[PDB]
């Protein structure tokens, strides 16, 4: 099985796998049963923004989510990612629906990783920024039901020709290049990610959510990971 | 009196003001008596690099210092800088000598500050990078004995025409623009700084050190702040 | 008198000073009588974006302006800016109204300048990005009628309490730090600027326009530079 | 056959394929017979830096090469790259030796590509920066004799265990992700690249050179492209 670290924007409360009884933001370390959660006042049909930050000095994975005109939600968890993830990873976005559903539309995604060595300075970095997505977006690896180019956006889960979200859908987008998150000479390693999203549903109960994740380079959607598993995990262990 | 937050590279142990009995890196919050220190294996005559990082989510000021071919030193301290510093600040480098002395030569200095609001994204930033310093470096405010342009470097303390460091010297360089570190709409604020330095002395006992600092916009060198006060503080309280 | 280089977004045709008979984008080198113009299909009440680029190898000042859903306009002019401007400059935005009027609202402004020397690499840079403007925006020098903070924007010219633009108005905003555009060791120097603007008028004939400019560090609004002079020039020579 | 655009640092004069009678920098558009050249005072055993710049407004490919303590060389050529290259490309470094030889050592490589659309702003970008290269550099596609990790560098051509360059060698390194250089909504597209290199030879006549190139995504070393063909072209047409 893959190795996954993720920040989830979890729209549906599954209380038997430890979700709180409300939409929430969570930090997931090798399990869908988040290590830490915070209440998230999710707004159906509004564009929101998520930010994720980490560095190897402090060893704290943190995230913040907001909408215009609204207060933010934040969550943090102390974890040494070099003890969880391999030295080379891929980074991605994932989303799912089940019997309950929503659009999982990404309007923008940026990421920056840096490795500073002890050689005079000495800086190594990767940065990408998407503010549109075209039909043939060659620097993304699309998995499952994910598509690019409809209204210039990344649709992680299936949307009907009329714009209605579909149930029982899972999809992911991974950046094409592998990312180097640990190196033996690094004195500080850091990453930051931001994405803007639009979660809409005809229903009072949207599901299931969107996640930013970091994985082994060869990660793939686990079998049966629709719905509450967010396209990330094979089971709810 | 000014308000100062600083990361010190303290080359001389002054044990009556709480220094450990060795060169050390420290976090200074409104006092020269560091809140946290770590041992620093300072190398006379070699070029080193310091990194300083902070964000308003985690509220942890951290620093790392290294040389080529050597292990690093690091220090961290939990502090909410919005409860210490004003909303607008200046950022700078400071150094001093006393009866013991050293060169306090800066070869490069970079800084990045970001304020992310809840408006769609919404990013505000300041970045500067110096890898040389000319004679008339109009975007630096020089204080005390600091000069620019000798061998293209920033000499924080006085150096004789022959290159020998002088005693009883203090000097600072502040970036010309004020820096916005808090704003009411910000959902995350962060800063990072890096500088490369060359501390050389003819003597077995160099003094006194170099600091990266953040201050009120109108900060000036306190009277009598040569030597152990690092050009930062009026007394050792 | 100041030394001015500017890219004008000129909303009102003043045919006796060489304007074409339509709104236009122009390159202004020490005169309001542009060296080069292109037709600009200005849209009253819509948010547009302008981009300005230059480097010292090619010695060509270029600009592009667009709106969403519309084609762009572009203009270029061959000019060695080191023969026009001093080594240190300030950069700014300017706008005016006369007997005809418009809002001259800036929603965002970014700028990047780089000087690459022959020392190993060796990079020097300044970057700033504003996506909001607060009431007390200490890193801007405001001149004339310019204000910050109304709806989070920079209003270059006066707007009544009800939002109606006023006539006979001029205002500018300059970045606080001086900018180094030439240095003796530089092997390549470049700059890029972007700003987003909203020009609205109740009238079929808006005036007078918005400009991005580069000037001597001590530049000030010339006497009598409302209307067709764009807050930039003392006369129409 | 591949489609190649390159900037060559050509160390050996092959006068029957149009080289000038001295080391030179050149712009190569689909042929090893440069469209434009300039004299290059190459220094055996010294670290140099090359810069390459282009944008779609001006349609001018320019390059500058220098050493510390020395004057620069520059070359430019007017060319619309959207009429030469496909919309998606890979970017790379190439080098070769023949019966004459040199080390073709890369110490650093950076690249930035940007696509600005007419949507509010709207920015898309890719940036990478290498200041070291490890043994298993997963974000580089190595071709031919290229290796990474010896002394932390990228060795494009073969070097014996003792550090002597070998003859009859060719090697390339391409960034792993495809790069988007044209898009239908872009109003400005640009790229910039920088690399630092060390060309050393025991011989009074080093050969053959180093190039930065842009190619179809599936580009490979052409058969027989050692020596004067620089790992780029199948023949000297
Ligand atoms: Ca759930
Ligand atoms: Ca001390
Ligand atoms: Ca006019
Ligand atoms: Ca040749
Ligand atoms: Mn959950
Ligand atoms: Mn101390
Ligand atoms: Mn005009
Ligand atoms: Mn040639």
């Amino acid at each position: 099985a893959d190795t996954i670290v993720a920040v989830e924007l979890d729209t549906y409360p599954n209380t038997d796998i430890g979700d709180p009884s409300y939409p929430h933001i969570g930090i997931d370390i090798k399990s869908v049963r988040s290590k830490k959660t915070a209440k998230w006042n999710m707004q159906n049909g509004k564009v929101g923004t998520a930010h994720i930050i980490y560095n190897s000095v402090d060893k704290r994975l943190s995230a913040v989510v907001s909408y215009p005109n609204a207060d933010s939600a934040t969550v943090s968890y102390d974890v040494d990612l070099d003890n969880v993830l391999p030295e080379w990873v891929r980074v991605g976005l994932s989303a799912s629906t089940g019997l309950y559903k929503e659009t999982n539309t990404i309007l923008s995604w940026s990421f920056t990783s840096k490795l500073k060595s002890n050689s005079t300075h000495e800086t190594n970095a990767l940065h990408f920024m998407f503010n549109q997505f075209s039909k043939d977006q060659k620097d993304l690896i699309l998995q499952g039901d994910a598509t690019t180019g409809t209204d210039g956006n990344l649709e992680l889960t299936r949307v009907s020709s009329n714009g209605s979200p579909q149930g029982s859908s899972v999809g992911r987008a991974l950046f094409y290049a592998p990312v180097h998150i640990w190196e033996s000479s690094a004195v500080v390693a850091s990453f930051e990610a931001t994405f803007t999203f639009l979660i809409k549903s005809p229903d009072s109960h949207p599901a299931d959510g969107i996640a930013f994740f970091i994985s082994n380079i060869d990660s793939s959607i686990p079998s049966g990971s629709t719905g509450r598993l967010l396209g990330l995990f094979p089971d709810a262990n």
